[PDB]
This record gives structure tokens, sequence and C-alpha cells, in this order.
């Protein structure tokens, strides 16, 4: 952390955090999602870190370089260690992400090195060649080096995820799966394991072999399971919980910036709230219905008497404080809402619905609170405005997924949040291929523009076909955008280093302090 010149520090350096949810695994190749990461990142470290802005910066890695973005070059420093005081070298990245990659790990990350496209690794997956054919290798034992099979030229802005952090080879190998367990288990982030009692609680102590201990101040960190956003704010509010979790209750938020305005930390987040509209399924198949209802949703109502948190009406899929992102409004979104209207009932008439026959459609959501309010207020909308009938379903989340796969739905509700700061991470998820494209998006033009990035050198020629693609997506009206997240939490005024800078929220507790109070 860089304790500011004057503050004092109080005596007890401790800090409870909600997690929102119990973690499944600590294992960084087993890992899926915000909560598992929250912990992974005070753990483990990998080659580069996020800074204050959210921005790739030095972890184990202390410099990097690359050769036409093909080949990366990774110089490690000399005194990274694990928490048994052995050195972190090359060799445990070379054997991490072989293991990463290998189809019996089952990583739900493995897909990850695919983005980067390192050597082999689609012929590693589909198990055609072994794990040990992946292009990593370690020069030495400070120098590791990946060949990619193609230009990347964002391939380090890739590598502050949790999944291509480290893992202990030693401990892996001889415990198996057992390595986790706090009496097998070895970590080289700032903290390391003092107890995990299963939903109750994860307690993390510093780590004194880590390589920047010096500066760690907190000694112990607490993360929480507590899935209710209620009881967060109610335990927070009993001096129990440091920090919420970023999922702020609707109704009880209104009271809580009247009452405690100083502790409500609202920042930009990189996640889109949008509904999916399944384009293979007539008639949404047919763009000028799927423009009628981008048109006539009115993000402002939804966004400023639905949820009022600060979200961002959006008007494309990655959110335009991406960094590499320089977006252009479309005019569309300069309209009034009126004319935005008349032109959606316009192209719906053209398509064969009218008042007297209506397009009629289903509103698929995944059980909860938020998303129920939200399908309502936009069910409501939509009839008004454009005259459809708009019948509300809820699945559960395994259920809702698997819907969304298998293309069983007319319009459903979705978001998606970047696992880096570039928008490919956002943009990789439309490809005609892609694993994630629950939108049944296919599209060459699209797909081309993508291809293309990887080809051009410069960031802002890079950041121009960008642009282009979310033109490209915004014109096919493959989704409805709503808004951009605002991340919010509260955050006791004695929690000292906290930005709400960074849009990923890659909070590391190192860089935090608690101010004497």
């Amino acid at each position: 952390a860089d304790v500011p010149a004057g503050v004092q520090l109080a005596d007890k350096q401790t800090l409870v955090r909600n997690n929102g949810s119990e973690v499944q695994s600590l294992d960084p190749h087993k890992i899926e999602g915000v909560p598992e990461s929250n912990v992974s990142r005070d753990l483990f470290e990998g080659l580069l870190i996020s800074d204050v802005e959210g921005h790739p910066s030095p972890g184990v890695a202390e410099k990097w370089e690359n050769k036409d973005f093909k080949v990366w070059t990774f110089h490690l420093r000399e005194n990274a260690k694990w928490s048994d005081g052995t050195p972190v070298t090359a060799h445990d990245f070379v054997y991490s992400w072989q293991r990463l990659a290998d189809p019996n790990t089952a990583s739900p990350y493995a897909s990850y090195l695919q983005y980067g496209h390192i050597a082999n690794i689609d012929d590693i997956i589909a198990g055609k060649k072994p794990a040990t054919d992946l292009g990593v290798k370690a020069l030495d034992d400070h120098t590791f080096e990946v060949t990619l099979s193609e230009p990347v030229p964002y391939f380090y802005k890739l590598l502050v995820h949790p999944s291509v952090s480290p893992v202990p080879k030693s401990a892996v190998e001889k415990f198996g799966d057992k390595w986790t367990q706090p009496a097998n288990i070895v970590t080289n982030g700032a903290y390391k394991l003092k107890n995990w009692v299963v939903n109750e609680r994860i307690v993390l102590e510093r780590n004194p072999q880590y390589w920047d201990n010096a500066k760690t101040v907190i000694n112990q960190v607490t993360y929480l399971p507590i899935s209710s956003e209620v009881t967060d704010v109610n335990r927070y509010r009993s001096g129990e919980i440091d920090m919420t979790y970023n999922n702020m209750p609707i109704e009880l938020f209104q009271k809580l910036k009247k009452e405690i305005p100083n502790e409500v930390r609202v920042d930009p987040y990189l996640c889109t709230y949008y509904y999916e509209i399944n384009n293979q399924k007539a008639p949404f198949n047919d763009v000028r219905v799927r423009t009628a209802l981008k048109l006539a949703l009115d993000r402002d109502i939804i966004v400023n008497k639905v949820k009022n948190q600060g979200d961002l009406p959006a008007y494309s899929y990655t959110p335009p404080y991406t960094d590499g992102a320089k977006l252009v409004e479309p005019e569309w979104f300069k309209w009034s809402q009126q004319k935005r209207n008349e032109e959606a009932k316009k192209l719906l008439a053209e398509a064969g619905f009218t008042a007297d026959k209506p397009l009629t459609f289903d509103l698929l959501y995944n059980t909860s609170d938020l998303h129920k309010k939200l399908a309502i207020a936009v069910a409501s909308i939509w009839k008004k405005n454009l005259g459809v009938n708009v019948n509300l379903e809820n699945q559960e989340w395994k259920t809702f997924l698997d819907t969304r796969h298998q293309g069983t739905f007319d319009v459903a509700r979705a978001g998606w949040c970047a696992d880096y700061n570039e928008p490919t991470s956002f943009l990789n998820t439309m490809l005609s291929d892609s694993s994630n494209n629950t939108a049944h998006y296919k599209s060459p033009a699209f797909d081309k523009l993508i291809a293309d990035t990887l080809k051009v050198a410069d960031d802002t020629q890079r950041s121009e076909l960008y642009a282009k693609a979310e033109q490209q997506l915004d014109k096919d009206s493959a989704i409805v955008p709503v808004y951009y997240y605002v991340n919010a939490r509260l955050v006791k005024p004695w929690v000292g280093g906290y930005t709400g800078k960074d849009p990923l929220d890659n909070i590391y507790v190192k860089n935090l302090y608690i101010i004497k109070h």
C-alpha cells in the first residue's frame, strides 16, 4: 500500500470484506466467478497485476518485451517467492499454463489461452497434442517466453487474470487436489491462507515471503460469504464489515445515500447490462424488429427511475471507458424518445405487426429481484411505446444459461463483464464461432473486423477497428444495450487506499490500510 504522509494507522490492521457468496475453489485453474477471483488475487500473483487505474503493471514479471507481438519474453524478478520461501521461477509458469491447457484439468478458463493464441493451444484443447507442446518455455529460472501463433499486440493485457497465475508444482504433484487445503497450500501473493471454514469465512494473513511485503500493511483479511444484499448492508452498519460486496439493494440504496453519503462509493465498472435477442429465431431474425426493440426501450427511466444508482445509459456493448475503446454514439441515441418510438412502430408495421396484430414474445430472466424489477419495468415500457405483448418467464441460473445456449428463447436478460481491460474482452463473445455467443449472432463482416485487429500494430488504429465492430453490432441491432454498470459498495471511511479508479474492480488487499479511528 502507499500510506499518505500524515495518515495515522490504526494499531489493528485487519479487514473484513463481503464476498457475496461461498468460494468453491482456491485453485486458480478451477475458479470461475467474481467471488473466487477476489480471494485469488490476494493469494496468487501472476506475471502482471492491475494498477490503480486498471492498467497492467509489474507483478512477478519486472519487465517484458515482444518481437512482433508474437514472441513475448518476461523477465521475472529474482526475489519473488512462494510462502514456503522457495523461488517463483519460469518453471512454475511453464507448468501452470500447461496444467491450465490440459483437457484433463477441465479448467473453466482453459479457453482464456485461446484468446491469447499461444502456439498449439487449439490442438491441445482438442486432445491432439500433449500439453507439453504449448508454446511456453523457461529460458532459465527467471525468463519466461511465450510464443504465439498470430501477433496479439495486447497479449500482456490478459495476464492480470487469476487463471494465468502460477500454481506451486511441488504441492500440485504431491497432494493432487488436496493442495489447496490449509496444510498443503503454498502461495506467492501478498497473503496466505490462515483459515477456510466453508460457507462461513475465509481468513488470509500476510505472506512475509511476498516480494513486496514491506509495503503490505493489512495483516489479516476476512472474506465472508453473505449472499443477501440487505444483510450485507446491515452487518456493515453494525460495524462487523468494512467493505460490502458490490451489489446494492435498490430500495436500501436511496436511504444509504441520504444517511451515510461519504461511505457510498460508486464508480464506473466494466460490465454492460443488455437484453440479448435470439438472432436466429423468427421474427427476431428480421433486423427491423430487432431495431424496433432497441429504439423503443427508454434507458432513462430504467437507469434514473427504476434503478437510480448512477448507471449510464448504454448505446453499445463494450463500455466506452474500456481502455482502448474510442466509440461513436450512434445517431439514434441522440433522438428524442418520441422520434425513437415513432420509428420503431413504423419498423414493426413494415414487418407485419401492428396494434391490431402485435408482436408478442417472451422475456426470459434468471430468478432474482433486480432482474425481475428490470424485466417488469421493461415489459411495461415496451407495451406502452411499441404496443407489443411481452410475457415474463424466470428460470434458475443453470437452466437459464442452458436455455440461452440452446437458443430456445426470444429475448433474454444478460450481463457481460470484462476479464481484462481491452475491447476484445467484450467483442470476442460476438464472434460467430464463439462459445459465449448466446445471441446467435453470425456476422462475417463483424468477424473480419475483429480478425483485422490482430494485424494492426498501432493502438489508435486498433481502436478504430473496435469502433467499427461496435458500429456493425449496432447496425445489426444484435442486442439491446441498457446500461453500463457502476461499481457501488459501502466502504468504511477508515479504509484507506480505495480509489474506485480500476474499472475491472481488481482490488488487492495489499494496497489498502486501516486509518486510525
